[PDB]
């Protein structure tokens, strides 16, 4: 599974023009059955398990539309008296933009206690559904954090005494974590296997899954050998700080965006993930802090003069860097007509400047406070480069205004940066965990329980910013939340197989 | 102003012009330049609340926002009362706290008395306080202070203009105020202002008159409505449509809205006509018929009540489905059962209010406020426009807003004790039954349970909630039509608002 | 942080008997490494990370001895310059007198600058560094070589390509290891040793128990101070928030030894009185209260402290009681009654105060030398060291204790160093003094203070050599104030006070 | 060749204040030209022709860096695909501590074969450097064995086919023993010839290498006359054994060490090997069973009560001996801190005990097994007498333990004594080749081809000692490697005219 192999990839692929006709025809008889009528909760129950399978790119206006008049009825007797039900309405709503609010879930507490009732304990889709469901509440929405915490230690109850095997499966897999902070790409290809052993399964959605996911599938294989092309080209391969680095930076763009129609801008984002990789390992190792320096000089000025200063080790990836961010300025100017050249440069600026303070504070004995580790760490994560790149790339008229407010970092950018840092440093001189210990010389494990509740209340900020207004529309609005989802689902060898399950392996038919 | 022909004949000539509109629309361009545009930070807060003073904030929102976002160093006001007081009241009324500790500097903690000539200081500094909410002493004591030394001073001030705004202050802060009335006399009164952008002014100007003229169109379809449902020719509520739609117009003036407006306006009237059918026309037996084909919602038996009586009814049932149809049509929901339960709880709060008069009751402030809230007609008018205006509509939503929660009630409860305080037992007549105090003092009650529900509101506005815009302005704006409503007068207010445009 | 915490601390103690039967283990194995044969430099370089562990108190004599026998055979050392420095260093820092001509080999004889060639060995530059700090006054081969090797370690700082070492030199700029406090630089020498390549386990394991053990008494330590401070009741007055703890902190560089647990903590009281004192004087007191406060302390009469108002009156009572239980403990233990050096030293303390004030009332600029005279004695070091040495000197008696309260110039330095340092680290002062007396730029009135700085320590470190009446624990007392005064003068005070208080290290 | 020249010696120098100070002036440019920027090719030669000079000694430090620098170039276009580069590459970072593998030339290797390619058989250069750098190989590297038997036979081929008599020059000294075998200053004296006349060379490093020489004999010129001094003092200049034997010892020693620096260890060194050249003839010829018997009694005891007993002529020498070996050990005890009696008298001991044990062996017509002579004959050659000595003169702190070490044979030291022994008994009743041809009953040639490849196989084993850790340090490893080199130099007169070349005569100016 190296470069050689890599750089192969594309030329030969599985799907066949019969395939893809059976596949658009499937598509026709999925789109008819989501159109078509159904009992309102066996309609639910199909959306999720279309969304689940990583078909809601084929059918977005559909599902929005079936959900939008399942919404909007003046009969709630068939879901109001149970859970399951409830529940799963009140995340398909939300998940989708309609409001539902957690008074939902006053019926199914005790008044007096406040508490959710045992007498739900015991149904494992009850719980299940209720668990899910949690994640999508919003801040001092209290009935969801007790519905959370109540479902969570009921699941971790109930998990043992399952003694369906998919059954359990799903249960330790929703507990491992829950769907709302799953990757969708990795996340599709597990569901194709869990959903072809339900009782109750469609056949025809099922074979349109594994179908579109084989011809998706293909579309991806290109990507991975230009992109590995791409980086032979750059040399950057041969050096000790790329590892396997570029073939994880385009797992990671998987799992932000994976759509077909998306693959350029995919492809651009994969190659600053793999720039990320080498820059990091130089300023974290390789790196004097002479070198460094004049390394972020360089950037933020945008002047080659003195490259050839630097060693060649740490002057090629600096060239590299300087070229990508041209490349993908020019490729906006021809495409979106916007040059973005002054945003790649200045968010490649500032991300080398925020490694700079944190080998300073590293070379100076400090030893920051979580909110001033915080405050540089969301720039340092790179995600910030990668959302405004991605903004660049996508965004409907491009505008200097436009470009500037994203490079602001507003609330919305800023949650989703501090969660891909945040999230990072829980997988894992001084990180967030240890900066609280200094902060509050708390146990190590009370100080990691802080930070998992960081985590909530900044997805909780996600979701209400989903709803409130913005200047952001799709596809960016996506790339925000699945961003912190793929951050989610890396950071909790297993890398490799996901690799191969995911891009290389098709599903066999 | 008070005859249907001449109602019904409005909106046939409009007074504005295209080139009207063109300069209007060159003039909110050079406003939004000025709003976004570099500005001394106190000059940009000074701006952005004329803006707002003309009813221009509709039309400017974001980059006002925005602009106050920026201004949220910190120098140029930490030091001086005037500028703390302005940014403090600007950044609450946009969504960014300010704490009361800002106002800490600026008086002796040595004593809790704020220190003892700037007009404009205390003018902020009491407007500021009355974006204040409970248990913000500091805001409050500023409050008391300002107001006592605001009346010291008015006698004491030279210029005009200023002495007129001082004296308008004291009737009304501007947070109780009512938007589209307080835009009126501000567009005078900024006309008369040493330091006045003449662009801002023309564009207030010109705006004003295009939304005026759409406030006529609507006129005249409400007035033909009117007499075609023909309450008109009934003896009660002499001249209650224009009434309620000078009411709605405080509830909402924005174009966007005016069938929304036109709704609220056709329930008002309902309001005015049956209010008198209960109190005076109606019988007891009559009045229990009316009420229970409103719960039940089912005309068998109005051919039972007279005809001055069955005409209103028919007309509350009619108007109730097509508000209901209309939301159907337009939302894709229902709100036929919403109507329909609003007037039937209105009309249970009506009967149960004369059973207390025809009881000899005389019920404590609390019990009598429990059901003046629902009396008072604001529950269904507010559920009416939230079912008019919300994005995706749904049952547990109407539900919610239904049950009354703690924004919307401290609304209801506030245009009730307003309306009582303007103006059977009441309000004040049953907290003196309650504690046997005198008229003053209960009085002076009653306007610190005003103060407490607006700081209610108030928090409510900086807290998550389900609700959004227009809901929540909605909600405020119709607490401050009520506060400029009880306070003949009501006609010249009329021909200014409604009917003469602005001579340019 | 917390008066309830503080009064808590040593309730639960982290180590247990195994842990002080392994320690007294390892203890041995240390002193078996530190007597036994090994290579000159690898030796030199062991006793000098036990020196910077803070483990010299555990192996002293053997360290002496050592480098005694190492003072014929010294051919190892001649030809590296790193060698060279190592060895002139802790031979001085251990009493051996070494000559500064040794480093003239290493030096150009035309220009009489040192030859850039050592500027390629970083370890080398810096051993150099480190042992012009051991310097007299007059040893001007040692100035050219502070002047050098700061310079050149400021040029190679950006080039080091290994982290730990880069800290290391970042660490000896920001101040050498001469001038910092034992106890607060063997914490951070600790976490550095274990990432140090050639790093003893035994010796690391050994410096990590030892601190937890030391840390322990410590902890009973705060515990005791905090519940004397409630006691007397300073804690609810409004001034001096925290100036226990930081009191205590600032003993804790002091003197650091577990055997001297009592007399830290009086001196720990001492300090929390200056501290309560200092705002009473300085804010809080009236120009009559305060010159009534200053008369009932000459006198030691507190006929009329009923006076002052309850908030002055307290603090001087207190001090009162203070002074009068550290002088009975001084007639108890040591067979000599301190009451009256203590007394003293408070009266003459207080009355600087109000010179001080003097010249703050009546608009006087005095100049430096002027200032200080009377500043050196209002730092407060000068009744700390007397207090000190009365509770520490061995055989007590009034012409020993009269002349240490005539702060001969071995005193004389260390205050004179606390005052500036004080003064540097922080309407006029020290600096603004020379400002106003030469009317020069406050840049360049800064370095003529740290050039003071340098020549009184040069004096201490003569003064250290020359014969003297003063002893152990006396003359580690003195050099300890300032460089005690060195680490607190360069929020943070809590980041090292966790460390190395609190929390316990790791194993 | 007369003592009372050789004790003139040094009286009178050639060199002059103005020599040395062009010499030091031609040493820095020399270092400049070391340390600055050169074409990666040019820069490997340069560093090879001035260790071929002798003048490592001078630019060790700027030796190492350049190699340094070398190895982590990454740009490895000059060398990887031209035989010539990679050859001396492999030799030069071997030779100075930097790993290479044998791998390195597998290109150049026919693959189905495994044998190397003719197509590189016609360049002389080419296949010099690849004889030279096969002999830095270790046991395993069967490439490199290959490539030495590839590169012996093809430069055999080509030597008469060479037209350039410098070149043809240097292709039959390589033959006659690699670079890796000559020692250093006699190799250098003869290089110094034959660069002047490469059309690639460097005027500035021709004329310090003949400065340095003449600086550098005049020093050893003032050795040879004190040696001198001191051997008509012991009075062993009229014995009848041994004629002309001191100053063979200063020449053998040259070769162990020549740097000016360490002129005191040589002329230990040299006492050293002139009483073993006049004991082994006292032991071999002169001596008497009983008086070898006592001789080496009273060494092993190191008691002179019974020194009387000997004759006149055994016991000035026997006591010449113990003087020496005392005043060696006081000699260390002063310079060193460390009292070095006892073990310089243990290695005579343990070297009269090995004559003894051989003597016997004559006596009793034993003919040993090869390992059964070689076990007592690498102790009979003296080298572990004169390593020993070398390494508690110059060893930093000695102490018990590691002179205990060093007394001891291990494998770092004993395969250079046995290479000592082998190569001697190469050149000249029963020694290595006939107990050989005595155990296997083998021909003598055959024999004498197994003999050279057990000195191949201690050679490879020496190299990679160099490369393994070890608790020696320099000098000592050079001095156990240039021992070797030197034997290999000593035995293919012709020793008169090479004293006279490398001590005597000066380099005409
Ligand atoms: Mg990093
Ligand atoms: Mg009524
Ligand atoms: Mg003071
Ligand atoms: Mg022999």
């Amino acid at each position: 599974w190296d470069y050689d192999f890599l750089q192969s990839l594309g030329r030969h692929s599985s799907v066949t023009e019969e395939h893809v006709g059976l596949a658009e025809k499937l598509k026709g008889e999925v789109k008819s059955l989501i159109t078509g009528p159904m009992e309102p909760l066996a309609k639910l129950e199909f959306i999720d398990s279309v969304r689940r399978l990583g078909l809601k790119y084929q059918f977005e206006t559909e599902m929005k539309e079936a959900l939008a008049n399942i919404s909007k009825d003046g009969y709630d007797s068939w879901w109001v008296d149970n859970l399951r039900a409830t529940a799963l309405r009140f995340r398909l709503l939300r998940e989708n933009g309609i409001f539902v609010p957690q008074d939902v879930f006053e019926r199914f507490q005790n008044k007096e206690t406040g508490k959710f009732k045992n007498e739900l304990c015991e149904d494992v889709k009850g719980l299940l559904n209720l668990y899910e469901a949690s994640f999508l509440g919003w801040e001092g929405e209290d009935i969801l954090d007790e519905a959370r915490t109540f479902s969570t230690a009921q699941l971790k109850n109930v998990e043992k005494k399952i003694s369906s095997p998919n059954l359990a499966k799903i249960v330790h897999h929703a507990l491992d974590l829950p769907l709302h902070w799953r990757a969708i790409r990795y996340e599709a290809r597990w569901f194709i296997d869990i959903y072809e052993d339900e009782e109750d399964m469609n056949p025809t959605l099922l074979k349109y899954a594994k179908l579109d996911f084989n011809i998706v599938q293909s579309f991806h294989q290109a990507e991975i050998g230009r992109l590995a092309r791409w980086w032979v080209g750059t040399g950057l391969d041969k050096l000790p700080f790329a590892r396997n680095g570029l073939i994880q930076s385009y797992m990671y763009a998987i799992g932000m965006l994976f759509e077909p129609h998306l693959g350029e801008v995919r492809e651009m984002e994969a190659k600053v993930g793999a720039l990320i990789s080498t820059i990091d390992d130089v300023y974290d190792v390789y790196g004097t802090m002479e070198e460094l320096e004049l390394f972020t000089d360089i950037t933020e000025r945008w002047d080659i003069n003195r490259v050839d200063q630097l060693p060649r080790n740490i002057r090629m990836p600096l060239l590299t860097m300087f070229n990508t961010s041209n490349d993908i300025g020019y490729w906006a100017l021809k495409e979106r007509g916007f040059n973005g050249i002054p945003y790649t440069a200045k968010v490649w600026a500032d991300q080398l400047k925020s490694y700079t303070k944190e080998a300073k504070w590293f070379h100076e004995g400090h030893k920051p406070t979580l909110e001033e580790y915080l405050e540089n760490a969301l720039v340092s994560i790179g995600f910030p480069n990668l959302l405004v790149t991605s903004y660049l790339l996508t965004v409907d008229n491009p505008t200097k205004e436009k470009l500037d407010y994203v490079d602001s970092l507003p609330l919305f950018v800023r949650a989703s940066c501090i969660l891909c840092r945040i999230i990072n440093d829980l997988g894992t001189n001084l990180k967030s965990i240890q900066c609280y210990m200094n902060e509050t010389g708390a146990s190590q494990e009370v100080a990691r329980e802080h930070i998992e509740g960081l985590v909530r209340m900044w997805w909780k900020r996600l979701n209400k910013c989903l709803f409130e207004p913005s200047p952001f529309t799709e596809p960016f609005l996506s790339f925000t939340i699945n961003v912190v989802r793929g951050s989610h689902f890396f950071y909790q060898s297993w890398t490799k197989n996901q690799g191969m399950s995911v891009l290389i392996h098709p599903i066999t038919l």
